[PDB]
């Protein structure tokens, strides 16, 4: 099945194409996960220059199948079950008083690499708010991913929210709703649960272009 392609570490490639409000971007990482442990490493780069959003927006959007499913929860991992043809990830992202992420999303390996090749368009922001304006803090929070099976088609529906910390002390809330579908023929559906997501941000001093280095952990659980 699908989970046999993640009992080792394999290769990521990611590149994100972009444009909120007009400004136009490219993003490109590259990294290992290993989903026995839960594990991704990623640095990211941003090619065309400086990133015209704060890079914490961008971690969402930015290969759910490297989580680790104990084995009790095995059954229910949508996300390597549909490899290695993978699946289309489409979400909408609302920031809070500011405006809309719109995302789409390949995930499938290419050969040994597993691949996540996405477009976003970003609408509505305010040009010295929060996103536009950087003013979020250069960090991430733990957040509880909430998966469902799709009634309509075969596929889950996907729910967080991200608290993104605002240097002035608030917080800048970013609604997220998901959904995925596989790129080949049907797979089993997951009972609800969740994952349990941790992301931690940092820099690497020797890097003269406008990046993010990347570690998460990612382990699902039942509900409740």
């Amino acid at each position: 099945k699908g989970e046999e392609l993640f009992t080792g570490v394999v290769p990521i490639l990611v590149e994100l194409d972009g444009d909120v409000n007009g400004h136009k971007f490219s993003v490109s990482g590259e990294g290992e996960g290993d989903a026995t442990y839960g594990k991704l490493t990623l640095k990211f780069i941003c090619t065309t220059g400086k990133l015209p959003v704060p890079w914490p927006t961008l971690v969402t959007t930015l290969v759910q199948c490297f989580s680790r499913y104990p084995d009790h929860m095995k059954q229910h991992d949508f996300f390597k079950s549909a490899m290695p043809e993978g699946y289309v990830q489409e979400r909408t992202i609302f920031f809070k008083d500011d405006g809309n992420y719109k995302t789409r999303a390949e995930v499938k390996f290419e050969g040994d690499t597993l691949v996540n090749r996405i477009e976003l368009k970003g609408i509505d922001f305010k040009e010295d708010g929060n996103i536009l304006g950087h003013k979020l803090e250069y960090n991430y929070n733990s957040h509880n991913v909430y998966i469902m099976a799709d009634k309509q088609k075969n596929g889950i529906k996907v729910n967080f929210k991200i608290r993104h910390n605002i240097e002035d002390g608030s917080v800048q809330l970013a609604d997220h709703y998901q959904q995925n579908t596989p790129i080949g023929g049907p797979v089993l559906l997951p009972d609800n649960h969740y994952l349990s997501t941790q992301s931690a941000l940092s820099k690497d001093p020797n890097e003269k272009r406008d990046h993010m280095v990347l570690l998460e952990f990612v382990t699902a659980a039942g509900i409740t």
